[PDB]
């Protein structure tokens, strides 16, 4: 018909924050929600879609391309076991791997969709939410407000939870650049690629193209400060820097682009600052990701934005305006799914439960998929040696023997602790190596229970396996005191 | 001739442990004794102990060479193209590989020795000669001549464990894991015989090594393999080792072998049923190996079942005697020995008393895939807690809807005393398992409830995750039954 539909909870974005909201809302507590997102699948031309960024062109595809990648590093480390096959066979198939990718995502939104269709009080509505008033909900065709409306929800209570986007710098010919969202895309693998940025996605998506590249290929990631993968643990990151050379990836530190063109062949040319050049099949920029707050129409209802571009929120996900919430990427805070996740949760507890919750920022455990991974949880060491007095670090670092027979003698596990000196506290565990996004979960589980150094040190090991490491060290390699690195006391 | 504080006979897991930390955290004087110095033929284990030379260490490496027969068939799904009628596996290879890397720690080991104060190594066999001597012999034979006599305030007994070789005739036709690890060929046709943890693992590997034409059968007493581990786990193991092509015979038991004129090996079953077979490597069990240590000569007391009696802080019926590791049959772990080897010299030499927990130790089988486990299954928290809830998630992960491995569930439970929430146990199977339980170790020690598990954050995507995600117990046992809802 042609009337507007009204509801206990809107929520805009059917993402990984505003699935967990919603569905929370309508089965624990008889909630009637309404979910709006602009897609019901993935890919072109808005990416996301049901499901949110994770499941279309985030967590989910790129860990399925990660593990597609490592057949490379498993076809050759095969040979040091005996394993003989005729090498000069091999080929890495692109295609296959995209179309094998695109299958599976598009049978969770297809799962995704059937749960909507089907649970009573949890409804999605196709389009582009914006807010008229703090009690409605607008639908629109696209992301202008101009365009025409398919529906307005009246809404109690309103969730933000649009999520993020990539940056992309103002430099000449960006045009000629890419994100990760049309990476997932490609429809053939780049025989040579820029991967712009030193945080996560650069990282991973230079692993993914490194072990598809075809034959003369070459693989460069650039980044424009010193060391990349800033806010992990210092030795890991200098450990995966050179565990990515090792496998034939050119890291440049000190370099940002400043213009790209294209060559009379098509190929893209690169101009850095510094004015080195080089020319690339495939720009792709990851210098960071932005929240999506300009659709919104948040001047409508006055929300109040934070200095950094986030919508501003309380401990309770509360923005300015009492009934509206914001939780995830549009915070601008942890941008990760099962933060986003617990953050929606906790929301409708204390919303629509009578169960008052807020989400714990802290000690929460994270991964890169680099080969090999991270696998982290909790303070790296010069952050808690401005906090705390007497700081201890436990370090164990070693080429496993599986690598010295695999002929990867580059792969040096690294697993270190921090702790308060003071009464053992774990105050970080930083892990990088084969194995470390599976080892690290329950280690996140030990310091919400407030794990001490010796708690770790008299569990037994399981024996042989990179994890036992955290339960075999009871000195420290070296101290902060008072902020100074020093073997001893 | 010569004097000790501490005399400890076996080089292995326990005994090294207890030698270095008596030397150099204690100062004292310490004499090692084994029975060779490198791993292999005659004696298999050596300086290093079963773990090093025909265990943990080689099976590990061997198993990670097994892998790959599934990694090379799964990489297809995700795009790897290659010639698969080339592929080969290189038993020989593997072999040196393993051999090369166990000589090296036998080295290493030794030079530790070399360059130790108050370290001391003896070659050959040690035996009780009375309360407060150790003779080192020439051979097992206590009538061999005497190479020492090492006179000392404490005596450390830590010789392990040995194959359990049923007594049915042709038995000296069998070999066991000490064998299987020096095989000149990788056998094309395969019995295991055991339901336990090194039965399975060498099965997964001759089932990748195996040449053409070849077939892994193990079989196994009882109904189901792997007791003791999580019934959900025995059963999925089962599917998933057949599903590789491995047939597991459960209900059979060799009643004898006879040598066949091509050299194979006729089994004939119990039940009538019989199999031609290449090598039948027996693996039912592994027993204290308390024999050659003449302990008649102080009476230090046995078990019904044969370990050395010990209290919990290791200590035999004679003062200054001494057991830890395989040889008081309790759990045979590397780890667990390693614990009471230190544990013991803190009691002796240090301020403190110290005893180790033999509860909720973690452990895996390097099963393809594998298991990690910490704690107490169901069936046995369920005799001892009146309420137990049991959370349960079951599923094959994407990537191996990609990978064409449809068959490999990965299965996580947790059960608890839903009494209280405290988590009792954790059972994993599936890639990563031996890694994602370790931590999990560590949150036993913490008095860890379901909420605190469930409360935490998840890392996405992994398989662990999956045990911060649980919060609704899929069934019950109240007072020893199983059913689906609470009274
Ligand atoms: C390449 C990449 C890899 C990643 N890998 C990991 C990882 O391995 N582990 C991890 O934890 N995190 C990972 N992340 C981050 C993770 O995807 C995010 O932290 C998480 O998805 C955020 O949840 P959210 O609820 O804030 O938003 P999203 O999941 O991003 O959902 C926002 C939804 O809002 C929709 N939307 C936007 N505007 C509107 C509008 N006006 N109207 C209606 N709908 C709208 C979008 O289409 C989208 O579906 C990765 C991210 C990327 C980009
Ligand atoms: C095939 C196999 C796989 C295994 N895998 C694992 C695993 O993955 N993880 C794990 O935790 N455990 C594993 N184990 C168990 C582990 O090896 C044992 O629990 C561990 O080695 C026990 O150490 P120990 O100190 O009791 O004795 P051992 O390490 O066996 O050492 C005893 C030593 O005493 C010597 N010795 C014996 N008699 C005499 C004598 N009278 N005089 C002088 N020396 C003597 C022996 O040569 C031997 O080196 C495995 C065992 C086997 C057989
Ligand atoms: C809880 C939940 N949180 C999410 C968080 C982020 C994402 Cl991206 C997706 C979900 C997912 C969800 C999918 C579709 C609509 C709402 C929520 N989702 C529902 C998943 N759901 C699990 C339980 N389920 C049941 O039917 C059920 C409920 C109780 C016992 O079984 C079907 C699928
Ligand atoms: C402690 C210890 N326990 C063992 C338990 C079981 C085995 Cl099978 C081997 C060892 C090993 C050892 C090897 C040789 C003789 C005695 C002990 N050993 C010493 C090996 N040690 C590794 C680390 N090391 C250190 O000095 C050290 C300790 C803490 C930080 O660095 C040098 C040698
Ligand atoms: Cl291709
Ligand atoms: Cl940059
Ligand atoms: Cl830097
Ligand atoms: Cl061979
Ligand atoms: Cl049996
Ligand atoms: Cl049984
Ligand atoms: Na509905
Ligand atoms: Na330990
Ligand atoms: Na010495
Ligand atoms: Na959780």
């Amino acid at each position: 018909s042609h009337m507007s539909k009204a509801f206990d909870l809107v929520v805009i974005g059917a993402g990984s924050g505003g699935l967990e909201a919603g569905w929370n809302a309508a089965t624990l507590y008889g909630k009637r929600v309404a979910v709006v997102d602009v897609q019901t699948s993935h890919g072109p031309p808005f990416y996301a879609a049901l499901g949110g960024t994770c499941v279309n062109v985030g967590c989910v595809p790129k860990k399925l391309m990660v593990t597609g990648a490592q057949y490379m590093d498993h076809l050759r480390e095969s040979a040091g076991f005996g394993w003989e096959f005729d090498g000069s066979s091999v080929k890495a198939n692109w295609k296959k791997l995209i179309a094998a990718k695109n299958e599976a995502v598009l049978d969770i939104n297809k799962s995704y969709e059937g749960m909507f269709n089907d649970t009573e009080g949890l409804d999605f509505f196709l389009g582009w939410g914006s807010l008229e008033s703090k009690n409605v909900v607008v639908v629109r065709e696209t992301a202008d407000p101009k365009s025409a409306v398919k529906e307005r929800l009246q809404a109690d209570h309103i969730l933000l939870a649009t999520g993020s986007w990539p940056q992309m710098p103002a430099i000449p010919g960006i045009e000629h650049c890419i994100s990760s969202n049309e990476a997932f895309y490609l429809p053939e693998p780049p025989r040579r690629v820029l991967t712009v940025g030193g945080g996560f996605i650069s990282v991973e998506f230079a692993g993914i193209f490194n072990a598809y590249k075809p034959p003369g290929g070459k693989v460069t990631l650039c980044y424009r400060n010193n060391l990349i993968l800033r806010g992990f643990d210092e030795t890991i990151r200098e450990e995966v820097t050179k565990q990515l050379t090792a496998n034939g990836i050119e890291i440049m530190t000190n370099e940002n682009p400043a213009k790209v063109s294209l060559n009379t062949d098509g190929s893209k040319h690169v101009t850095f600052e510094s004015g080195k050049t080089l020319d690339v099949d495939v720009v792709m920029m990851a210098i960071g990701r932005i929240p999506r707050t300009n659709d919104l129409q948040l001047g409508n209802v006055g929300v109040k934005l934070t200095p950094k571009g986030g919508v501003q929120v309380d401990e309770f996900s509360r923005t300015n305006v009492p009934n509206i919430y914001a939780i995830g990427d549009i915070t601008d805070r942890l941008m990760l799914t099962p933060v986003a996740i617990n953050e929606g949760a906790a929301l409708v507890d204390t919303v629509f439960g009578n169960k008052p919750r807020k989400t714990d920022h802290t000690r929460v455990a994270s991964a890169v998929f680099s080969i090999p991974p991270i696998g982290t949880c909790g303070l790296i060491e010069e952050v808690a040696a401005k906090e705390f007095e007497k700081v201890a670090v436990y370090m164990s670092s070693f080429t496993p023997l599986m690598h010295n027979i695999s002929g990867s003698k580059y792969k040096k596990f690294v697993a270190k602790i921090v702790t308060n000196h003071s009464d053992g506290t774990v105050l970080g565990v930083h892990l990088l190596g084969d194995g470390a996004p599976e080892i690290i979960q329950a280690v996140g589980v030990c310091l919400r229970l407030n794990a001490k150094i010796s708690d770790f040190y008299n569990t037994i090991g399981v024996h042989p396996t990179s994890a036992e490491e955290l339960c075999s060290m009871r000195t420290p390699s070296y101290y902060y005191v008072k902020g100074e690195k020093m073997e001893k006391l």
